[PDB]
């Protein structure tokens, strides 16, 4: 296995592509009110699935939910895309203030792996410049991550890296 | 039938003891996703039912959510027992806020029908105790609705009463 440490007191910041495995990701390995998705938030302002015209409220109700259970000191794991470093600031800054550790997670997948769970999703799906998009953004994130203070760094490169990973929680 | 007005866009506030039939009725007049519930917010902060030291929190987190809906001009339903006036007062300013119209809806039941039915719920209970303060805190409740701000009050006075109701969204 690939075990990845993280302290009980953690926010997991999950980064990658839309479909990249994330949501499929945070099911396996945590429980569910640990996991706090923008789709979730997009889908309390909204019955259109994937509304993007709510985008700003649900991305605030995700922050405020979000800073509410750190603020009662519980583990939270954050499944949005996070590629961009805009939405990466607010998390890590809200982990720091409420002495939380933030941790990475990148899924660091070739951009056709996406390209192809996308075709395949009975859910929803996006243009491939969507997921070109992302995987570029995903890409240029990784090397400063340490640096934009995240406690732990885990880059996951591979499908089959994806899938050894067990998560070792210590309080 | 008893017909009820409520504009587009209204901020419902439901008033009643556990037990007084909020959920049920919710679910019979609005949309799913109009409906936005305290046990519901509780379970964003914790998966024991019994945890007390999160109610602070998923009030914050309840109030925050009708909020934004209200911001997006959308009618939201505030399923909780708000027979306490500090319930209700922010409820008043955000609706106020957002220039939405707050609209009071009391379960005026007596006592004994919500214990009854509290000792018939599969769901989840609670304790004898708490239905006679809520009951007594939604009776004093009453008289003071139209001066908290609430435009609407609307009391239903017993079961049939409750049952006859329906909304009319003309305004
Ligand atoms: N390890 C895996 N191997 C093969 N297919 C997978 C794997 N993980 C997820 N998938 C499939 O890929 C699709 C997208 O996965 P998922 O919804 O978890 O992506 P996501 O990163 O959450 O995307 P979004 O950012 O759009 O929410 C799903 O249909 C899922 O079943
Ligand atoms: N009009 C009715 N006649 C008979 N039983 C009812 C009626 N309305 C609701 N009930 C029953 O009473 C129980 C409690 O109802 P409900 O959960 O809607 O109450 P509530 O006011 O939402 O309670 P809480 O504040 O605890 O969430 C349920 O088992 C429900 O089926
Ligand atoms: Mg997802
Ligand atoms: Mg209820
Ligand atoms: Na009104």
């Amino acid at each position: 296995s690939m075990k990845l440490t993280i302290p009980e007191l953690s926010l997991v910041v999950l980064i990658g592509s839309s479909g990249s495995g994330k949501s499929t990701f945070a099911k396996k390995h945590f429980k569910p009110t640990e996991v706090i998705s923008s789709d979730f938030c997009r889908g309390l302002m909204s019955d259109d699935e994937n509304d993007q015209t709510v985008t700003g409220a649900a991305f605030d109700v995700l922050h405020y939910i979000v800073s509410k259970r750190l603020q009662l000191g519980k583990l939270t794991v954050v499944d949005a895309t996070n590629v961009q470093e805009s939405a990466r600031k607010p998390l890590i800054e809200m982990a720091k203030d409420y002495h939380c550790f933030p941790v990475a997670v990148v899924f660091n997948l070739p951009e056709k792996v996406c390209q192809e769970r996308n075709k395949n999703r009975t859910d929803r799906q996006v243009e491939e410049y969507v997921i070109r998009k992302h995987t570029q953004q995903m890409k240029k994130s990784i090397k400063g991550l340490q640096r934009e203070g995240f406690r732990y760094v885990y880059i996951l490169n591979s499908p089959e890296e994806v899938e050894e990973v067990v998560f070792e929680r210590q309080p």
